């Protein structure tokens, strides 16, 4: 019943917020939905696999918040494997390249290539991390989709098909389905495209020993009978002097604050007293997550390693089911396997298959990619459908289609009252990532150490020290890639030469 | 605690569904949420206006279902009044006008505009009403916004313009926020450009006298203590034998079969056991609904009638608080109204003033549009933000964003397990509407019947003979507008 504050949702979010109330002396609960904690974090524990991670599982560098929490509570992280070559697959052939982006040869979709990425960085350092709708032409670039957005820049379809996929698996949503503005947010405040998207020095750099659902397991020891596993919240009453918070399995808790660590469109499955406020009411059915489903096929030793690949494979086309993939290897050399990705509208197409249907087309896929025979022999096979969870919604995160962000965006994390805004979602620094959900947590606790009065207001935002243990190298662009021309640029070079 | 079927929501859809299940002799109950019925129809009642509908009001030809029930339930209709002259203002400026369009003078705008409503009808035609996801080129038309097809469309500014507020009076949306294929499916399944947005001889040609909420009023007079108000469903469980339906104020349901006749996002608002299939857990998080805020100013008298003003303005501009009014004036003369609606994004941000500073703001909108001092002395104003509805999320109905209706439409009416779903958005004609929800009701509800085996498969889906009362004239066009050129068209003649 009685506590200072309820957190609902025990994800990393819910649970990193919920630790620091607890370490600052508060009575904290914890109202999880699930019979476990993680959220979409879940690391499945098998003899088959040792360990798996099926939801959120890559950290790196400038992630430093998750990296300390996760430090704190015991765990290491180890390097996924980047040692030999990437491959690109593109119509049907593999192209196997070193350093971390596909060479491109042909003079003119250089250029092109070169001047997208370097323009989604430029138009990114024009939005505010904590304020995308303050961001010059945010209109114009809210009221337009990604997609629109390649079709104006990306002068060779080389580079459209490149940024398509960029998109897909970063968001695990569709071109058309999402806000340019956001998008271009969602990019900058992960540190831009080389951060967001590498292995080495980006977000993908490395993973927990043992899984990263650790960390919110680890939190859940701390708190003991703190959490409640498999109380459903339906129920949030503001209108009396404490705030009532009912469970689906009707338990009733009696509360300060409340924090929110939960996407934010299943706010939606709690019913409000007093109703919510317009905006917010409106926004909480505007933002969708995306749709994945993740795939790990084991084999009996990483053979791609032997044909020098590391197992990083980047497949355009329709036809390929994973867009993306990365050697899932254990650090030991063991429990060889590669996790792939099956992204957005072929999440939905091939949901449809059983299992077995599912594993024999990436085996296939990766037969031909790594022209491997071996990646037909697989040992084993684990996966997750995101898409199907009552209490995610879907992974990794949460999109915004067009024109939502800039007249919602300002109420993703303003109080209700006293409701308070945790989750991945309402971070200004790797939103949509684990880090975020740590940042954000955090934040959410803060800002009601404030409202109590225990913390001055320039304590709610909290910088955090470098990891000693995951050094981050700066970006560099060369004189070249700064000064190149666009095609359309080259086109007006030639134009006034002719003239 | 135990029926035959529980319906969940007492709007117009559910109590349609839960009268034709009662009028075959099965025990239903009725799930509402809110102190009251109607959901998105609401009628106030008050000295002020006798009568005012601040939700759904306008019914027309071809809405058969919604006249045949009302009629049943002993209501009439009256015609909104458009005898006298319409104003289309645009730059700051009142042209009056009649017939059912404005008129437009500049050749090539002429052409423009002409060749919008037509290529917006023309692509409908190929978007089958009950399934617009198998429109030949659905995945190119929902891959786009009606904005960027209203820029590729559009030569002209005035006919962009005009197009824009025709998206936006009929969605409650904008532009950049909807699929292309969406909205076109949309238009189509109210009879085209002309069916959809007329006042004679379209959907907004007639009102229920008393007010619309009459019809899931008495609906529920019918049905007694069967509608349970203040009873919002929480939780449903499909595990068992029976179908259990819990309430949040802690009552349990039982039934064989379930009506799910709540707007398709709010079914977020029930946790499922067993979870929803994959496909439905994502659409209902997938389609909002619109942003709009009715808008009643009362005057002593409709004194607009006096400078040959019907009352109907569409007035295009940021500016503008409200982009589309009617005369809302009582059949008897009495009560002098004007409707008028606040739209998409000027909900938003209107709804930051208080009533008063709305009302001075419409009254002088109206008094420069109408050119009437008359306009500035208001004698009494109502309104209504949707926006704020828990129980609605919005009005008038659910909008599709980019790429949504081709990856998820398919599943928005299709049952699961024993739960059936009703509400105006899984209409095929008149969906958005009062009109839909009836059609949506009743079909739900033979889906049940034949799943009881006490109709056949060819009865679930059943044609309505037309109104005696509100018969419906044919669309048609000139010679001249199926067969002068585009812009591009004459360019390329050129
Ligand atoms: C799913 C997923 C996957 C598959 C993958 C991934 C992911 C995911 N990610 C993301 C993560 O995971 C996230 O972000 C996190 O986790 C979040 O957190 P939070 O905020 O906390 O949230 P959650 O978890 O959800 O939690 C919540 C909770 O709550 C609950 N509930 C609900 N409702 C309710 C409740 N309770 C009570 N009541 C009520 N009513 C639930 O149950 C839960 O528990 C990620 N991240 C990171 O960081 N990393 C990683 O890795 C990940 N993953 C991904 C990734 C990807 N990546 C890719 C590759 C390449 C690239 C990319 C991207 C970009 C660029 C490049
Ligand atoms: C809001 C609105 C407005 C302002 C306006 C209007 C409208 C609206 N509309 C629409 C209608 O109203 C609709 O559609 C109907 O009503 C619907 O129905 P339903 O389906 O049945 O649904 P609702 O109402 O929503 O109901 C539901 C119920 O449920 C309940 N819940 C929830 N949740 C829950 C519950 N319960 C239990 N549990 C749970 N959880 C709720 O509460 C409710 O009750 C319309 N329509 C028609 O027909 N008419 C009219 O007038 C209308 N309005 C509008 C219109 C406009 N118009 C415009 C002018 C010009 C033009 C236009 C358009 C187009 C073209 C042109």
């Amino acid at each position: 019943n009685k506590c200072d504050v309820v957190v609902v949702g025990g994800g990393i979010s819910g649970m990193a917020a919920a630790k620091l109330l607890h370490d600052s002396g508060l009575n904290v609960v914890v109202l999880e939905a699930r019979d476990r904690v993680g959220g979409r974090t879940y690391t499945l524990r098998n003899q088959k696999v040792k360990y798996v991670d099926l939801g959120g599982s890559y950290v790196g560098p400038t992630q430093n918040r998750i990296l300390r929490l996760a430090k704190e509570l015991g765990l290491e992280t180890y390097k996924v494997n980047e040692v030999e070559r990437l491959i690109h697959h593109v119509k049907g052939k593999s192209y196997p390249f070193r350093g971390p982006f596909p060479p491109v040869w042909n003079p003119i979709t250089y250029l092109d290539h070169n001047n997208f990425w370097r323009t989604m960085d430029d138009m990114g350092r024009e939005i505010p991390s904590d304020a995308p709708w303050k961001a010059p032409l945010a209109e114009e670039w809210d009221n337009m989709t990604m997609k629109e957005l390649l079709d104006k820049l990306c002068w060779t379809e080389s580079a459209k098909q490149l940024a398509t996929l960029f998109v897909n698996l970063c968001v695990t949503a569709e071109t058309h389905e999402v806000s340019a503005l956001w998008f271009l947010w969602y990019v900058k405040q992960c540190g831009g495209t080389t951060r967001i998207i590498s292995t080495t020095n980006g977000g993908q750099e490395r993973k927990f020993v043992g899984g990263s659902g650790q960390v919110s397991e680890r939190i859940m020891d701390l708190l003991g009978d703190r959490v409640k596993l498999e109380r459903p919240v339906i129920y949030i009453d503001q209108t009396r002097e404490n705030v009532l918070v009912e469970t689906l399995n009707h338990e009733m808790y009696e509360a300060k604050y409340v924090i929110s660590a939960i996407p934010p469109t299943l706010g939606m499955k709690i019913h409000f007293n007093p109703p919510l406020p317009m905006m917010r009411n409106q926004m909480i059915t505007r933002v969708p997550l995306g749709s994945v489903i993740k795939c790990i096929v084991y084999y009996k030793e990483p053979f791609w390693r032997k044909k020098d690949y590391c197992g990083t494979m980047i497949i355009d086309g329709e036809e390929a089911p994973v867009a993306y993939t990365l050697d899932d290897t254990k650090p030991e050399g063991n429990y060889a396997a590669i996790m792939g990705f099956i992204l957005a509208h072929k999440a939905r197409k091939l949901a449809r298959l059983t299992k077995e249907e599912r594993l024999k087309k990436l085996c296939e896929l990766y037969a031909k990619v790594l022209g491997s025979l071996e990646a037909l022999e697989p040992v084993h096979y684990e996966e997750k459908n995101w898409c199907e969870e009552q209490y995610s919604g879907g992974c990794y995160t949460t999109y915004f289609p067009p024109g939502i962000l800039t007249q919602y965006g300002r109420v993703l994390r303003q109080p209700v009252d006293r409701i308070y805004f945790a989750g991945t979602e309402t971070a200004t620094h790797w939103s949509g990532h684990m880090e975020g959900a740590v940042e954000a947590g955090e934040r959410a606790a803060r800002e009601i150490l404030h409202a109590m009065g225990k913390i001055p207001e320039d304590e709610i935002w909290q910088s955090e020290p470098e990891s000693v243990d995951v050094p981050a190298q700066p970006i560099t662009t060369t004189f070249l890639e700064r000064h190149l021309p666009s095609v359309p640029g080259l086109l007006r070079l030639i134009g006034l030469t002719t003239i």
